[PDB]
């Protein structure tokens, strides 16, 4: 499910066509309901907004959907030459803008080429490139209440733990090498470093 | 001037924003410090993990 | 379960997800620091390359290559924040000291 939002220009009123191009399941209702390809769902376009644009997911399926734009005629019917078609997935997301899934020019065959370029532009856009450095991301202290993504450094008990898990994780003490790097402190060489103590003799079972 | 359209430079600018506007996609382009942890022999490190 | 027309599909989302998740098209799309090791003079340092001077870590910001020019100096270099407080190993772990075989 995936509220589709947005305003289309130049188009005070119309239809918008989502038309499936496999089959769909959704396994939730008890006879597991099967959207089939082919039927075209119609949601109305009015002073240039998307009215309400309420369609079933298809990104955990991977299912493909066309997505088209017609005028309304004299009984507000969409007349079939579409104005703007294209094909794209609705991603398992609350909300996703129109904008967003619209046709673009890479294909396969020029994909990596076309990531080649992005770098270059992520590198000059000063906003992309401070929305996307990898750094330690200093967070303070840490704290079970909070949660902590991947890259955000930490200090507890004296000691720094950077975040090394891809998912979020809330109330993971820093001190588990699973989820935590910790980095450990330089050590200086030119300088006094007598510093021993806490004799309390083991036993051999430590 | 004369008609010019250009929508190729205009794709790869908008699948920029797209990741740098998606921090689960933003995570994956990050930047050259990966902690992995302590120092092993026995492991394979790629380029800017960290030890 | 699939569409046969499986090859019409390119909608920026779509795009931004594939080279974000496959790692090779990840890696192309990196910038982001590049190690070179300690600062010397000679060296030419390109973009987004990051070296160690004095103790701290500069990662240079000219946009063209710079031969000679210190990494204090802000205009085309750019320090990396550690900030740690509150520190613990710093002089005990450095003691080992030689001597002690059996006893």
């Amino acid at each position: 499910m995936t509220n589709i939002v947005g305003r289309i220009g130049f188009l005070t009123t119309g239809k918008l066509g989502i038309k499936l191009r496999g089959v769909l399941i959704d396994e939730s209702t008890t006879p597991n309901t099967t959207y089939l390809p082919g039927i075209e769902s119609f949601f109305n376009i009015t002073a240039n907004v998307l009215t309400s644009v309420s369609y079933p997911e298809t990104e955990t399926q991977n299912v493909t959907a066309t997505f088209s734009i017609y005028s309304v005629d004299g009984s507000s019917n969409p007349v079939f030459p579409a104005l703007l078609s294209f094909d794209a997935i609705v991603p398992n997301v609350a909300s996703v803008e129109f904008d967003v899934l619209a046709p673009t020019g890479v294909v396969n065959n020029q994909l990596d080429t076309s990531a080649l370029r992005i770098a270059k532009i992520i590198a000059n856009d000063p906003a992309l490139a401070q929305k996307v450095a990898g750094a330690p991301y200093p967070r303070g202290a840490y704290s079970a209440t909070e949660t902590y993504l991947y890259g955000e450094m930490v200090s507890y008990f004296g000691k720094n733990y950077i975040s090394k898990s891809l998912s979020p994780i809330i109330n993971i003490l820093p001190t588990v090498t699973d989820s935590w790097y910790e980095l450990v402190i330089t050590l200086p060489e030119s300088v006094s470093v007598i510093a021993t103590g806490s004799d309390t003799a083991y036993g051999t079972g430590w």
